[PDB]
């Protein structure tokens, strides 16, 4: 994740009053995985939209909880 | 984008679905008979929501806006 996207997401989070983070890739173009103490949030690279998690990969025959899988790697 | 979204929803056992626009690129709003989900155009990822617009003064819950619109 580049410095410009990270700044936008951080700037937004800070303007909203939500504090620390770990910003990670997401398997959806134009957005990133943001771990906060208010949950995992999927935030657009421009910082204008947040979608609350979790995210599921539903391309297969059963849903895969991608948020949980990444949390276990990142906590 | 809709056959791909429709196939995913059918696989999931969702019968009633209303596909609407979403203000995030690559995504649509799915209004089900049990609530709102966000799905990518290729139908491969779902995000639970809600969605907030945070371009202004404070977070605005646009999912709630969509729901109340019916």
């Amino acid at each position: 994740v580049d410095q410009a996207d990270d700044a936008a997401i951080q700037q937004t989070l800070a303007k909203m009053g939500i504090k620390s983070s770990d910003i990670q890739p997401a398997p959806v173009a134009g957005m990133k995985t943001v771990l906060t103490n208010s949950g995992v949030l999927y935030i657009t690279d421009d910082g204008k939209h947040i979608i609350q998690g979790p995210m599921y990969d539903v391309s297969g025959t059963a849903p895969v909880n991608v948020t949980n899988k990444m949390l276990l790697k990142q906590l």
